[PDB]
RNA sequence: GGGGGCCACUAGGGACAGGAUGUUUUAGAGCUAGAAAUAGCAAGUUAAAAUAAGGCUAGUCCGUUAUCAACUUGAAAAAGUGC
DNA sequence: CAATACCAGGCCTGTCCCCAGTGGTCCC
DNA sequence: CCTGGTATTG
């Protein structure tokens, strides 16, 4: 007994048959267990298994982190608090005491119901002084007066507890604060340069027209339109847009022949400037950094809009400024609103469900939402000119915390919290004693790079500590061991060397490493001239001649240079051909430059001595990232530089690490030669051996050393091993479940292995991602379509606007504008055609006004199009709005375009799968199934596992009609995996020398042919003229019938018609958050639940609507009326995610907590979502949740309705117009099938579906549209299907008629049915009468 | 076919340190006329505290991923069970 | 009970590692 | 988006 299977692995689904030699599906008797009278049951050997979706990790990681950041804070009002205490407790012994219980009521409050100061007098009179913290916060800051203690707590802990970000280093308000005396320096260092050419900016009001609610361009313009003689894109502009943040481009300026891109926000600005200053000279470094500087106070300006002069509490002030505006701006539209329209008033000011003020202050209407309500009402009266103005810039009627509120740096809250202990410090000791301790609780954060401060119960921290004892924000710098913390960081994620598998590989921008890469390219290079006989390597004089003279003095080499600077300067050559390298190395010595500029001293970065030192110092540079341990650690090195080439080189850091280790490329030497690595790299006779022929060579000792260092360690279980591969944790999850199917199948053919496995691998917020690369190309590329042309994130979910978007609104293949209300008219074109490459994405696409003008439709777009377009396609790539792969195919005609070679290897590629998850699956299959060695020891492969692009079954169906409906139930699945089977093995039965392509294991114009017509062996004729082939296909050599015609078709089409496919839905516990997050107000429901132990919902509110993890069938008694006599009962009850583990800790103890008593403990069923029920006639049901029921039948609909469904609906490449004639025709042949379709689906809802309403509105629109045509009618009863799916109803439409679905509230029937336990595949099953039950 | 280094991109997976809102109860004396239903007016911007219930291992730690038909022996781990 | 309609925690900054797809180049 | 929880209306 011989056969095979065919698997379809997907993200929601496993797709399993199991075939024989004539490419039958066998069927067998399997027992039943349980306690019905069915003893057995037929099941045929296919079938699918379903599941939800696997998760990432990402959600679990982000509740994690906010919930390390919410202790925290804790902590930190803990700490001072802590400092308070004795000298709050001398004030008022129960300060603490009340804010603690603040949230109480005041039933059950402990101490007075006034917070601050414990009675009714001192608390009104506090909020009318001090409305808003923000005014106590300035009072504390600017007064001189010995204040409260309670308040200096107050401002003192708002500050802390929220205290803002930390994106910028180092101190504020270093007399850049001021936006006219940074721009008046701008002035007079660019007057200084440019003597000639001065710039009048007297009467320039430089602070109004910077600091102004306005787009950085339109600030721009408005400075610009103040200096006469002087455009927006001169050099002035472009210094006053780079302040601004915009992205100009001093190329023009300084007449480069480069382009000079800037922008202050990018991590390449330190970079580019040094760039940019290596060309223009060290005069113009003056000038740039006036304006970063500028750039900084403008920023600056933004938070604070008061003036720095008149208080120290900038921040303060402003929020106060906000609060004053808001009541006079208030004031004046309640007056407005009285006297021109009274009758709006309470609408505005009283009703919270309308977006008006009293949504806006007591309602859930957000400061957008207000705006778009109340703008018609304000453009509607008089008056209303400078609210309206107000509105436009967002700064009406403006609250003083806001989403906004995010840009205040954490450097102003210290600067106030500072001002605050300065003064009040005079009046109380401990504030003078404990100042600094208060200010560190502030300013102190975790190094990213420390991780928790666990002590060894977190499997996330990697944290070393120096000393036991307590972390706290003052001791860090002398516990925890920020070194090897900071190490462990890295070290922890790093690969090893896997060649010496103990040895760390090297770091990235290592001279080291850079030597190795240029010289195992430099080292593979030839050259020809005329007297030579025949193309010679580079001796190792000439590759260090040519290191010293070319790579040592420029970053990048180009052949030119090569040909030029050593052929014809040191060789005397005029001509010389050169190979193994094409217009430039792609090696190069960055660093060797970087270390060059930064210490100016050559023949210290030459001398061989200094190598360590060297290696030492580029690895603390790429190890660490703060600038204070790199300083540490560079300390030891102060004695060979200068400080300020300390200084630039503690500036200076790298990121990154190698694939080998310093060991193998300069450690380990050959036994007889004695050279590493880079010796021989540098230098090996005339055969030039390069990395891999080194280490592969048997002629010398590095490749027995790699074997000798090599180890295995530990093997990973298959669940494991699945977990670490690379891809998606869905994928995983359904490759898993493969192996698991195949197991079990396995186990049902007798132990015996299968003769092939064929296995088939599915394809596989966003509008976020595309707005992002938008904004950001677009600002790049200095265009205003987003000024004249606004777009939201949802609607570039649209191909062509996205496109559009992306083309900055012009025509990719002609230079000309296009048009947004036009893009009906326009065309999306492939780059490549998808005739050769099947690529559909925004990387492969185009839009244009007609694919015509692309050229050739056979081809690469044509070399005009190319010389006329490219650039503007390399000003696109710059800005990020087309990739490097798209650019290289729209440019590949200029390099010879499309070449036969590359439409065989599209060809190939659209049948040959080779992405690396489907090869792991494929190697764990087969190490999983051949287990045995040779005589030679060699692997004996019993099972061949076949790996299959899609598009082979895919055409298999179209060109046989055996057509697929994905939406008439899940049978698809399986058929998928049965025609894997068939066609795999079919396929190398017929061309066994296929198998090194398509088995897992160890001209041109000829391969396209043969890879194109592959499969014609399946086919009667083929016409390619017009070609016939035999009834009987067999092998060429070995004689055995592969397919025969007459036959086989007809067993494929019998299998894909049965009724009978084993269809399991897994059934899962649930998991992840207990509820719905929402906190809910305050109700009289026992459906609230509580958010701590105390909070009694029905005073302070809570949660509901929880998750039940799975339910339980409890069978016992529970207590009925105020008699409280026993009745005995037999019902579902959810345990919820948060109950299960008190349930699973005592079961018993639990439910008689829930009120059962007597519980049956060895009659409780533990029963997890989609359990599946089967009732009467066949009726099934799956286990939603303890109160809701699952559709859990199948709808087998008849081969020939999905057959005409498919051709009607026009679901998909039509081919010969005859064929599509013959197509029509028989589908207009049978249009009664659609009636029979409509009984097949009404027979089954009354049977199966019991939704009476629903059934009769969708009979009523059927009968409402039979005039419409046959392909609509045939498109809508697809959707119609909805009704009859498997799994949790949904709503779906026939035509312009909503059905809505039609659920199952009630689990009361279950718990009288069969309840089904079902194996991975479903042919095990186990049957519960639970009638019997009670 | 499988594999490796380098260059240019792109894409996905994992971890850590932080920010701003939101929500919930309470505090921020509502006034007047009517016994009240209510009517007229005044006011509104802020704060505390919680932010999965909680756990013991008591850390400035852990608490939403992965994994799971049934049954036997099993503490569980796990193995075994149907031609 | 049965049907019906409404609801749902998102947003943001920074540091770092890994595999893997596309196009090239040199090798085992 | 889906689809199970919830209050309203019967
Ligand atoms: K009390
Ligand atoms: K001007
Ligand atoms: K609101
Ligand atoms: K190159
Ligand atoms: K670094
Ligand atoms: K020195
Ligand atoms: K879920
Ligand atoms: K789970
Ligand atoms: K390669
Ligand atoms: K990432
Ligand atoms: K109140
Ligand atoms: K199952
Ligand atoms: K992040
Ligand atoms: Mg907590
Ligand atoms: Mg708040």
């Amino acid at each position: 007994k011989k056969y095979s299977i065919g698997l379809a692995i997907g993200t929601n689904s496993v797709g399993w048959a199991v075939i024989t030699d004539e490419y039958k599906v066998p069927s067998k008797k399997f027992k039943v267990l349980g306690n019905t009278d069915r003893h057995s049951i037929k099941k045929n050997l296919i079938g699918a298994l379903l599941f939800d979706s696997g998760e990432t990790a990402e959600a679990t990681r982000l509740k994690r982190t906010a919930r390390r950041r919410y202790t925290r804070r804790k902590n930190r009002i803990c700490y001072l608090q802590e400092i308070f205490s004795n000298e709050m407790a001398k004030v008022d012994d129960s300060f603490f005491h009340r804010l603690e219980e603040s949230f109480l009521v005041e039933e059950d409050k402990k101490h007075e119901r006034h917070p601050i100061f414990g009675n009714i007098v001192d608390e009104v009179a506090y909020h009318e002084k001090y409305p808003t913290i923000y005014h106590l916060r300035k009072k504390l800051v600017d007064s001189t007066d010995k204040a409260d203690l309670r308040l200096i707590y107050l401002a003192l802990a708002h500050m802390i507890k929220f205290r803002g970000h930390f994106l910028i280093e180092g101190d504020l308000n270093p007399d850049n604060s001021d936006v006219d005396k940074l721009f008046i320096q701008l002035v007079q260092t660019y007057n200084q340069l440019f003597e000639e050419n001065p710039i009048n900016a007297s009467g320039v009001d430089a602070k109004a027209i910077l600091s102004a609610r306005l787009s950085k361009s339109r600030r721009l313009e408005n400075l610009i339109a103040q200096l006469p003689g002087e455009k927006k894109n001169g050099l002035f502009g472009n210094l006053i847009a780079l302040s601004l943040g915009l992205t100009p481009n001093f190329k023009s300026n300084f007449d480069l022949a480069e382009d000079a891109k800037l922008q202050l926000s990018k991590d390449t600005y330190d970079d580019d400037l040094d760039n940019l200053l290596a060309q223009i000279g060290d005069q113009y470094a003056d000038l740039f950094l006036a304006a970063k500087n500028l750039s900084d106070a403008i920023l600056l300006s933004d938070i604070l809009r008061v003036n720095t002069e008149i208080t120290k509490a900038p921040l303060s002030a402003s929020m106060i400024k906000r609060y004053d505006e808001h009541h006079q701006d208030l004031t004046l539209l309640k007056a407005l609103v009285r006297q021109q329209l009274p009758e709006k008033y309470k609408e505005i000011f009283f009703d919270q469900s309308k977006n008006g003020y009293a949504g806006y202050i007591d309602g859930g209407a957000s400061q957008e939402e207000f705006y778009k309500f109340i703008k018609p009402i304000l453009e509607k009266m008089d008056g209303t000119e400078e609210l309206l103005v107000k509105l436009n810039r967002e700064d009406l009627l403006r609250k003083q915390r806001t989403f906004d509120n995010g840009s205040i740096p954490h450097q102003i809250h210290l600067g106030e919290l500072h001002a605050i202990l300065r003064r009040q410090e005079d009046f109380y000791p401990f504030l003078k004693d404990n100042r600094e301790k208060i200010e560190k609780i502030l300013t102190f954060r975790i190094p990213y790079y420390v991780g928790p401060l666990a002590r060894g119960n977190s499997r996330f921290a990697w944290m070393t500590r120096k000393s036991e004892e307590t972390i706290t924000p003052w001791n860090f710098e002398e516990v925890v061991d920020k070194g090897a913390s900071a190490q462990s960081f890295i070290e922890r994620m790093t690969n090893f060397d896997k060649n010496l598998p103990n040895e760390k590989v090297l770091p990235k921008h290592s001279l080291l490493y850079e030597y190795f890469t240029v010289y195992n390219e430099l080292t593979k290079v030839k050259y020809v001239t005329e007297g030579m006989r025949k193309p010679a390597f580079l001796s190792g004089e000439q590759k260090k001649a040519i290191v010293d003279l070319l790579f040592k003095t420029n970053r990048k080499v180009t052949v030119k240079q090569l040909k030029e600077d050593y052929f014809k300067k040191i060789e005397c050559f005029d001509s010389v051909e050169i190979s193994g390298v094409e217009d430039r190395f792609n090696a190069s010595l960055g660093t060797y430059h970087d270390l060059l500029k930064i210490i100016k001293d050559k023949d210290f970065l030459d001398n061989e001595e200094n190598e360590d030192i060297l290696e030492d110092i580029v690895l603390t540079l790429t190890l660490f990232e703060d600038r204070e341990m790199i300083e540490e650690r560079l300390k030891t090195y102060a004695h060979l530089f200068d400080d300020k080439v300390m200084k630039q080189l503690k500036r200076r850091r790298y990121t990154g690490w190698g694939r080998l280790s310093r060991k193998l490329i300069n450690g380990i030497r050959d036994k007889q030669s004695g050279k590493t690595i880079l010796d021989f790299l540098k230098s090996d006779g005339f055969a030039n051996r390069n990395f891999m022929q080194l280490i592969h060579d048997d002629s010398l000792t590095f490749k027995e050393d790699i074997q000798k260092a090599q180890v295995s360690g530990q093997g990973d279980s298959l669940h494991e091993h699945i977990a670490n591969l690379a891809g998606s944790p869905a994928i995983k999850k359904g490759i898993l479940q493969t192996v698991k199917v195949v197991d079990e199948l396995v186990k049902v053919m007798g132990r015996h292995k299968p003769e092939n496995i064929v296995i088939e691998m599915a394809r596989e917020k966003n509008s976020r991602e595309r707005m992002k690369r938008i904004e950001e190309g677009i600002k790049e590329l200095g265009s205003q379509i987003l000024k004249e042309h606004p777009v939201e994130n949802t609607q570039l979910q649209n191909e062509k606007l996205y496109l559009y978007y992306l083309q900055n609104g012009r025509d990719m293949y002609v230079d000309q504008e296009l048009d947004i209300n036009r893009l009906s008219d326009y065309d999306v074109d492939a780059i490549v055609p998808q005739s050769f490459l099947k690529d559909d994405s925004i990387d492969n696409k185009v839009l244009t006004r007609s694919d015509k003008n692309r050229g050739k439709s056979d081809n690469v777009p044509s070399e005009e199009v190319v010389k006329k377009m490219k650039n503007y396609w390399r000003q696109l790539l710059n800005a990020k709005l087309i990739t490097q792969r798209k650019f290289d195919n729209l440019t590949k005609a200029e390099r010879g375009g499309l070449s036969e070679l590359d439409k065989a290897g599209f060809i190939k590629r659209q049948l040959v799968e080779t992405r690396q998850i489907t090869k792991h699956v494929a190697q764990i299959l087969d190490s999983r199934m051949n287990t045995k060695y040779d005589e030679n020891d060699k692997l004996i492969r019993e099972v061949k596992v076949i790996t299959l692009k899609s598009k082979l079954v895919s055409d298999f169906r179209k060109d046989f009609q055996f057509y697929k409906v994905r939406e008439i139930n899940n049978y698809h699945h399986a058929h998928d995996a049965y025609l894997n089977a068939v066609v795999g093995t079919a396929l190398i039965k017929k061309y066994p020398k296929l198998e090194s392509e398509f088995v897992y294991g160890d001209k041109a114009t000829a391969k396209y042919f043969f890879y194109s017509n592959i499969m014609n062996f399946f086919k009667t004729e083929i016409t390619l003229e017009i070609r016939k082939r035999p009834l009987i296909e067999t092998n060429g050599e070995t004689g055995e019938i592969v397919w025969d015609k007459g036959r086989d078709f007809a067993t494929v089409r019998k299998v894909l018609s049965m009724p009978q496919v084993n269809i399991v839905k897994k059934t899962e516990v649930q998991t992840g958050g207990f509820s719905k997050e929402s906190i809910l107000p305050k109700r009289n429901s026992d459906k609230l639940i509580a958010r701590k132990k105390d909070w009694d919902p029905k005073k302070y509110g809570g949660f509901d609507s929880p998750t039940v993890a799975y339910s339980v069938l409890v069978v016992a008694k529970v207590e009925k009326g105020k008699s409280k006599k026993l009745k005995s009962v037999k019902e579902l009850l959810g345990i919820t995610i948060m109950e299960r583990s008190s349930f699973e800790k005592n079961p018993i103890d639990f439910l008689e907590a829930k009120g059962y008593k007597e519980v049956k403990k060895d009659l409780i069923i533990k029963l997890p979502k989609y359990s599946l029920f089967e009732l009467e006639n066949g009726r099934k049901r799956m286990l939603a949740s303890a109160g809701e029921l699952q559709k859990g039948n199948e709808l087998a609909l008849p081969s020939k309705y999905v057959n005409f469904l498919y051709l009607a609906s026009h679901y998909e490449l039509k081919g010969s117009p005859e064929d599509n004639e013959q197509k029509q025709l028989f589908v207009e042949q049978h249009k009664h099938y659609l009636d029979e379709i409509i009984e097949q689906i009404s027979e089954f809802s009354k049977r199966v579906i019991l939704a009476d309403a629903n059934l009769d509105k969708v009979l009523s629109a059927y009968n409402k549209h039979r005039d419409k045509p046959i392909r609509e009618q045939a498109e809508n009863i697809i959707h119609l299907f909805t009704l009859t799916n498997l799994g949790a109803p949904a709503a779906f439409k026939y035509f312009d008629t909503t059905i809505d679905r039609k659920r199952y509230t009630s689990t009361k029937e279950v718990l009288d049915a069969t309840l089904i336990h079902q194996s991975i595949t479903g042919l095990y099953e186990t049957r519960i009468d639970l009638s019997q039950l009670g």
